[PDB]
RNA sequence: CGCGAGGGGAGCCCUAGCACAGGUGCUGCAUGGCCGUCGUCAGCUCGUGCCGUGAGGUGUUGGGUUAAGUCCCGCAACGAGCGC
């Protein structure tokens, strides 16, 4: 069920424009792209979401985050569709960092969120 | 007190003396207060996060607008205070 799914059109992406570190995971340069190795792919997808579910199991949360438009709307799904926090809009320099700060604006959020009705 | 004369006496006053008052005498570079000036000009800063060996940055650089740090949109910043 996996690979064909990849294999579909979900792989291989930025061209010439990468980095060498990432030289571990990819298999070639087709007219330009470079095709990324899926095998390996997969591989680390295992891991990933061992960990993931090894948590998801253990009653954590988790935050996402997407900034793009080629991928924004989406997350703005994903996260709510699993109560999972995100990010999909301008994301706030200090925010994990600077949270206590940062959260004094939820607070204003819900401060009006209540002033609204009354 | 006292028949009374007169005698003691608390304020206030006059003399004497003691302790002290008073001085627009100096120092506005010892000071408080208050006033004048840049100028009502759009400015000056703070808390935390982040960058930096550090002094210090960022915020408050950028885009439009305004009488304005006025407002907006951007952004490793997120907010706030004194000014407007």
């Amino acid at each position: 069920v996996k690979e064909l799914l990849e294999a579909g059109v979900h792989f291989g992406h930025e061209r010439k424009r990468w980095n060498p570190k990432f030289a571990r995971y990819i298999y070639a340069e087709r007219n330009g792209i470079h095709i990324i190795d899926l095998q390996k792919t997969m591989e680390e997808l295992e891991r990933t979401f061992r960990f993931i579910e090894d948590l998801a199991m253990r009653g954590g949360t988790i935050l996402f985050v997407g900034t793009k438009k080629q991928a924004q709307d989406i997350v703005r799904m994903e996260a709510e569709r699993a109560g999972m926090p995100y990010v999909n809009q301008r994301w706030l320099g200090g925010m994990l960092t600077n949270f206590k700060t940062i959260s004094q604006r939820v607070h204003r959020l819900e401060e009006l969120e209540a002033l609204f009705a009354s």
